[PDB]
């Protein structure tokens, strides 16, 4: 029949590879030189989860503040939320908190101690990290529980896998 059709959502501070991380899985492509978001773009990519079929609408947003009145619109009917940091970059790791927060008012989250949410640190080829997995992996199990991924869209470490994951959270609920 139908492949199972499911929305994620990358949200996090500008800079952190949330466009990369959403390109390098959908066409295995990546640019060094990527241009800020300054709205929000969905692309629908195909896959196989515990021989399942799906269809994931990955959705990208601005991670710019001066952009938010454009993106918070299309959260909702999110089914999974990645929240993305990148691990040389302490304030985007700050800032998940404020991420999550803002995901579940705007995307009129009814029931967000159980709504499925995904840590991405991404980045993580690169030499000077500012953020221990240590440090992110707690934060992850004391703020609800959530799946941490460490990513680079630059290399293609864990990203199907990250993506994957999505899918999973959503079909245990
Ligand atoms: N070293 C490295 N650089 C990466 C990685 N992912 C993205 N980048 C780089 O980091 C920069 C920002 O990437 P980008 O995908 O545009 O980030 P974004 O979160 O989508 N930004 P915005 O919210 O402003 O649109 C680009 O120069 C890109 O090449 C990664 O895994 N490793
Ligand atoms: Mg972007």
């Amino acid at each position: 029949g139908k492949s199972l059709l499911l929305k994620v959502i990358l949200l996090g501070d500008g800079g952190v590879g949330k466009s990369s991380l959403m390109n390098r899985y959908v066409t295995n492509k990546f640019d060094s030189q990527a241009f800020h978001t300054i709205g929000v773009e969905f692309l629908n990519r195909d896959l196989e989860v515990d021989g399942r079929f799906v269809t994931l609408q990955i959705w990208d947003t601005a991670g710019q503040e001066r952009f938010k009145s454009l993106r918070t619109p299309f959260y909702r009917g999110a089914d999974c939320c990645l929240l993305t940091f990148s691990v040389d970059d302490r304030q985007s790791f700050e800032n998940l908190g404020n991420w999550q927060k803002e995901f579940i008012y705007y995307a009129d989250v009814k029931d967000p101690e159980h709504f499925p949410f995904v840590v991405l640190g991404n980045k993580v080829d690169k030499e000077d990290r500012q953020v221990t997995t240590e440090e992110a992996q707690t934060w992850c199990m004391e703020n609800g529980d959530y799946p941490y991924l460490e990513t680079s869209a630059k290399d293609d470490t864990n990203v199907t896998v990250a993506f994957e994951e999505a899918v999973r959270q959503v079909l245990a609920v």
